[PDB]
């Protein structure tokens, strides 16, 4: 069984204005939230500055002279399903995130689907022999567990025989193996995701997730996400530039 | 000198959106139900297999007893602070897993700031004159070499550059408004390090006030602080 | 096929010159002095009052007790390890305060990866060879989909996008326990919670081998920065370290 | 009434061992071979089959133009600074993926304490004489505070925690300029951010001429690391690098 890229937008910041700073603006949430925090540093709350008046220039205005850390303040969290293995083991380098991934460790991989490298997406061929070669791999890991478990079964606590079972039996499961995972940024961390995983150098599959990321992103906050440009390459994959 | 109060508002916590095609729903909302979708993703626990964590605050109890503090990061909470003193944020922003936006003496003109009574001399009338007229000195001394700097020196930079300079006299003491944001776990750190016996009395008073809060908003996460106080009548908070 | 063993070795640590203006003098170099060299610097506390706390290992055996741990953060070591599977660096890399370098398999050849046995099954000769025979297979399905691979992207003028859109496509097939190799930094206090979480019974037993292995080099390198962690041997003969203070 | 001046001192770097078996070598020890070592691990490229980046200093230009800035966090550089305000440490701390190690006030007493001059009143005497002046006078203030807390919690038997207790709150009169001392632990990749945010002419000119003494002292380490930086002189005679 194959597995579709899912991304799922879950979380995003409340944002309540305290009563007694004289300031108002025309948004709500995370943005609201940047701008309130951009302020503070000056305390321009009357805002003296008519081009920063409205929420979406005074975002524009931040980004473009850099003060990259006012961003910090606003996240947005996405569940996202049908990624590899491979793909998770490159995303997780980001250490400006907080993640809870799915683990084989504890949940049983009898029956899990693939991922198909977005490469080989349109040739039947190619994805045959992935998805027999996964068939096979998932074959071996049910072979494992059950000798496995058969070998560790002088281990009084079920529970802890079974993981010990599963931990060395998922060694053949293949890097295309779906995983699941939950995924928090702020939304300097997400730029910065964006930058460099929605570029060419990158892998198409987490390049993909970037886009995907990137479109949500630019929804809940236009004005911190608008400097980033979409373009197709030859091949019909997208990349993000700013 | 006028003398600024703590004053701790909190502007940002989390919105949650449970999705679709998941399986599971809970009696929570916001930042708890949050923490809790993302320690069933781990497991892909969707069903309420185990009925004494088949509500948030079982399941957010259960979270904290086995020690699976990663998850509690997924959720954040931001407040307003005001009426805190510059050595306060000094040791404030030690803490590198907040994120902080802070009035800036480069920037804001000082002239007329305010002064924080450290907690220990805060029922002395002696004490806190002492402050208030070595306070009143700095600022006076301060305008003085702001005009002489201004002076010295585009008309916007020879403002903050004689600014930054002029700021050299300002005490310690001197007011400062921070906003500061953090997820749960940075939280629990926080105070866990600053409503102390070992930490200063201004940033602990910061560290029991947030921990109020944080409770009332999320009291699963936080309930397994305890609320004392000392024979001084300060406050610390013990896990 | 051909199994690789984890291997451990120390490429990195800290070279310290005390500031000669300073007034004082200790026990150590590297790491060790630096660290009491920032403790002291806090306090301005050069000299020596006290026989407990007069000589570097206990001066560091009372940061450590007293919970100042922010004055480790100062010395780093480096590792290069190797004969370490990819669902063990999937598991090692969450730990964010370490730097890492690791093989790409997006660039590397892997048509003669080795593989990586769970410790679990490190004495079982059949399920060596389950596991083993697996990976043969899964390393054929690599070079025929790379092979075809390097064909449709034959056209892509960089050498070097063309090979990583060729084999990043080709590695789905690869198994969890084809062998990586990869350079961790961390400071000490980054290495002291690393071992805390993977040094237990809690922990996969392939990264509990490889935490204790740090640990017995790194003790080595830092001594008493280390000494609260104490290694037992579990009933199964695999080893767990515990510390009262992490 | 003392001052003190900047100094930065190099305390700690890198010492690369490197391991036996990996058939590869370098024309360069410490840092740079460490980072050249574990940017040729991503590629297991031990042979140096490209000769445009067969030298160290080669492949660390390499890296630095192909943007591949994580690797260089392996090697780091250890400072003791002493002559640097509060204000600038205030500052400085705001770097969150640096490590610190602070004199403190609520320990150490701060009646001897010294002044740090602004480079903004460096080359004005009487500017000086007022700093200096209002300095003694908060000085005397933190004194007398303290005589007076220690009496005011006689209350506490306890006398290290009853003298700290007295000094956490007189220390509130100590001014900005107020002299203190850290050590700033970074790797190389920490190192060039902090050297691009505070060696410009946005920053405070205490913390840029800190950020350029830093830069001439890491440039010195690892030249080809530090190369693209260049320091100009501004109008105004301060200094300013720019990569
Ligand atoms: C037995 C075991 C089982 C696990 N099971 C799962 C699982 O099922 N699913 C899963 O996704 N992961 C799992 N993990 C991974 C685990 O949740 C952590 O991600 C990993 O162990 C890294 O350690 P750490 O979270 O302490 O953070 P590190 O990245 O090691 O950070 C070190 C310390 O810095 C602090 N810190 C770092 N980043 C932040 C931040 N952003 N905010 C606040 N504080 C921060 C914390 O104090 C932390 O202890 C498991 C780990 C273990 C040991
Ligand atoms: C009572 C008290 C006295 C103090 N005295 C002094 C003093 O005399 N001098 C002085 O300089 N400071 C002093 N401090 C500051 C202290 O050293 C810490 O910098 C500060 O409290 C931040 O807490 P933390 O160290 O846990 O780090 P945080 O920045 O709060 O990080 C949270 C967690 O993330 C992890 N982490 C973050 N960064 C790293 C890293 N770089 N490497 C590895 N792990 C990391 C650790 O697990 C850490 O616990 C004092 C603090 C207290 C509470
Ligand atoms: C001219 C100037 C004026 C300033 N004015 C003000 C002011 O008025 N008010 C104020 O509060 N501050 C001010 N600052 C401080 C500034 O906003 C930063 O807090 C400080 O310079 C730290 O640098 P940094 O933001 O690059 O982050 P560092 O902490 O130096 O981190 C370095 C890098 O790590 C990453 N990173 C670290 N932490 C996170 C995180 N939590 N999320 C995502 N990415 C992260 C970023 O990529 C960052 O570039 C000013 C700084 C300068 C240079
Ligand atoms: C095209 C491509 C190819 C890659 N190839 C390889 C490879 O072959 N081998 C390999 O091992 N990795 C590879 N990587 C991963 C890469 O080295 C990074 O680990 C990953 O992209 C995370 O991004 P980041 O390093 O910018 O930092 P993040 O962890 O996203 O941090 C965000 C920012 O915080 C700051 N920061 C975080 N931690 C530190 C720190 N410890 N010191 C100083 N600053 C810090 C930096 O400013 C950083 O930009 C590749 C990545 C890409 C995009
Ligand atoms: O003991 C574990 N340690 C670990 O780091 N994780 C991880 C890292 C990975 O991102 C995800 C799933 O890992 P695994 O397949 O090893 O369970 O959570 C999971 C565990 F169970
Ligand atoms: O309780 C303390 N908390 C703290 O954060 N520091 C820090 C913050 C600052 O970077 C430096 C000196 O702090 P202080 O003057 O408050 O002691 O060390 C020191 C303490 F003693
Ligand atoms: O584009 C890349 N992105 C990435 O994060 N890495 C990392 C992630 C992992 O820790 C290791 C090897 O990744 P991969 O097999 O995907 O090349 O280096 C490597 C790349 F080439
Ligand atoms: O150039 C600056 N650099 C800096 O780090 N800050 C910070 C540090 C402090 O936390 C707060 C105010 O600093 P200052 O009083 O120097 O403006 O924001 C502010 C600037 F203007």
């Amino acid at each position: 069984e194959t597995a579709p890229l899912r991304v799922q937008l879950i979380a995003k910041t409340d944002f309540l204005a305290p009563p007694d700073v004289p300031w108002t603006t025309d948004a709500d949430g995370g943005p609201a939230l940047v701008e309130f925090a951009g302020r503070a540093c000056y305390q321009s709350w009357s805002k003296p500055n008519p081009k920063t008046a409205t929420n979406a220039g005074y975002l524009r205005h931040i980004i473009d002279v850099g003060h990259f850390s006012v961003l910090e303040h606003a996240s947005v969290s996405f569940y996202i399903t049908g990624i590899s293995r491979s793909c998770t083991h490159e995303l997780i380098r980001h250490r400006h995130f907080s993640y809870s991934q799915l683990s084989q460790r504890y949940v049983p991989e009898k029956d899990s689907r693939v991922v198909v490298p977005p490469g080989m997406e349109d040739d039947a061929d190619l994805r045959h022999i992935l998805t027999e070669a996964a068939d096979a791999a998932r074959a071996t890991y049910s072979e494992l567990l059950a000798k496995l478990e058969a070998k560790f079964a002088d281990q009084p606590n079920a529970i802890l025989r079974r993981k010990q079972a599963r931990q060395a039996a998922r060694a053949v499961l293949p890097n295309a193996t779906e995983t699941r995972i939950v995924v928090t940024g702020n939304y300097r961390a997400w730029r910065h995701f964006i930058a460099m995983r929605a570029s060419e150098h990158a892998d198409v599959e987490i390049r993909r997730l970037a886009i995907e990321c990137l479109r949500q992103l630019a929804a809940v906050a236009p004005a911190v996400f608008a400097d980033f440009e979409v373009t197709t390459l030859a091949d019909g994959t997208e990349v993000a530039t700013s």
